[PDB]
């Protein structure tokens, strides 16, 4: 039987949290996916030998903290948190998104990938080195991507089910 592994990817509106989604399962770029849809997303992809089902949580929607929003938001193994490089507020809240995710799932080791969307853009204000400088004192990677090229998707996901599988077999 394959091997299911339950993906959340977190950060600010406009980011490209579902441009990246839709890159990863459909292979083709959607400009503009409705920015109010939050839904789950299959892939079954070979990685490393290894048959997986990928069930991906593309957040959307209203900020809340109930009881129940946490409970849900715990069945994720591991973490896309995604900023834009072109969004400094949105590499800000990285450490919001951390601090949600250590808090619900009662962990410091999470499996989590920092990813820098939208690199295919000149206009960058989030500088490459602060953004490692952080995902090192996290103990995390850190993948710059675009969503519409292509560029760093797989990567950004693979390297998420690799942390959760390494976390799994510890
Ligand atoms: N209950 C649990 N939730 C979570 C979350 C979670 C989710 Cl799912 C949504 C939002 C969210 N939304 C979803 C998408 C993107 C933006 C918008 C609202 N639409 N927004 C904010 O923060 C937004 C800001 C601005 C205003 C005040 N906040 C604090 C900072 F200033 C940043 N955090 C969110 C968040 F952390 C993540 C991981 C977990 F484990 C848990 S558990
Ligand atoms: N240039 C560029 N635009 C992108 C990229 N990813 C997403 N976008 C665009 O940025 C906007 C927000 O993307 P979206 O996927 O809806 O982000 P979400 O709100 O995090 O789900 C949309 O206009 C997308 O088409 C990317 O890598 N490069
Ligand atoms: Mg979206």
């Amino acid at each position: 039987g394959m091997t299911e592994y339950k993906l959340v990817v977190v950060g600010a509106d406009g980011v490209g949290k579902s441009a990246l989604t839709i890159q990863l399962i459909q292979n083709h770029f959607v400009d503009e996916y409705d920015p109010t849809i939050e839904d789950s997303y299959r892939k079954q992809v070979v990685i490393d030998g290894e048959t997986c089902l990928l069930d991906i949580l593309d957040t959307a929607g209203q900020e809340e903290y109930s009881a129940m929003r946490d409970q849900y938001m715990r069945t994720g193994e591991g973490f896309l948190c995604v900023f834009a490089i072109n969004n400094t507020k949105s590499f800000e809240d990285i450490h919001h998104y951390r601090e949600q995710i250590k808090r619900v799932k009662d962990s410091e080791d999470v499996p989590m990938v920092l990813v820098g969307n939208k690199c295919d853009l000149p206009s960058r204000t989030v500088d490459t080195k602060q953004a490692q400088d952080l995902a090192r004192s996290y103990g995390i990677p850190f993948i710059e991507t675009s969503a519409k090229t292509r560029q760093g998707v797989d990567d950004a996901f693979y390297t998420l089910v690799r942390e959760i599988r390494k976390h799994k077999e510890k």
